[PDB]
């Protein structure tokens, strides 16, 4: 299928009992947001359609992608993330809005499951669930050079879509796998709030990661 027909049945999926309802009832939860609209349903990745580079996240925020509607948007990982990918060279602007004109150089982002999990903690039978969408949405984007793991479950997530061995490739941040046919699986911790504000990932860290993903891309 296309991608329009990857986006419609994508956002119709109701597979996993727990997010179906989470990804709706954190709808108004956060005062902050209540009154907002709410995408409350799967997330479609977003970026550049020929990418050769792909940013692999862990799963929807509920008051980020879950309520904007676009990866990583609206919640810290974005606050992160986004400012980090304009810096590197790699998008029009730092700030990501929904409904803004934003556009991704080569980038494509997206996640292992694309429901909000309670905790941000999808099951392993959900990640089992998801990993149809992530075979379709892969699958549409064959010019992709550097895939990035934005975390270990992501990691593991990438490995079993490849059919590669956990433990031939374990996480660690900086971790750097070459695939056949001049591929590259790169690993990041994950641009979570704990992470990020702990100073565990510091900004120059994760900008590191971005620079190596361009050059192994040819970028
Ligand atoms: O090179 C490209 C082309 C389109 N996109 C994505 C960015 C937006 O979600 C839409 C196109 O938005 P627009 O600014 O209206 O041209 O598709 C991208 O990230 N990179
Ligand atoms: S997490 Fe993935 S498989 Fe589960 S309901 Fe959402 S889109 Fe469907």
């Amino acid at each position: 299928m296309d991608r329009e027909a990857f986006v419609q049945t994508l956002t119709a999926c109701r597979l996993c009992p727990r997010l179906v309802a989470w990804r709706e009832e954190v709808v108004g939860r956060k005062r902050a947001f209540r009154g907002e609209p709410y995408w409350a349903r799967p997330v479609p990745g977003f970026g550049d359609p020929e990418a050769r580079i792909l940013l692999f996240g862990l799963a929807p925020g509920a008051h980020g992608s879950n309520r904007t509607g676009r990866p990583f948007t609206g919640d810290a990982s974005g606050a992160f993330l986004y400012p980090l990918l304009h810096e590197a060279g790699l998008s029009s602007k730092p700030e990501s809005l929904p409904g803004d004109d934003l556009r991704l150089y080569g980038v494509y982002l997206t996640a292992a499951v694309r429901c909000a999990p309670p905790k941000n903690k999808p099951t392993p039978e959900e990640l089992r669930a998801c990993a149809r969408w992530t075979e379709v949405e892969l699958g549409l984007l064959p010019e992709v050079r550097v895939y990035v793991a934005l975390g270990r479950i992501a990691l593991e997530a990438l490995l079993a879509h490849f059919g590669l061995r956990k433990s031939a490739h374990p996480f660690r941040h900086g971790a750097h796998y070459p695939l056949p046919g001049g591929r590259h699986l790169l690993a990041s911790y994950h641009v979570s709030r704990q992470n990020t504000q702990t100073g565990r990932l510091t900004r120059e860290m994760f900008l590191e990661v971005l620079m190596e993903a361009k050059r192994l891309a040819g970028l």
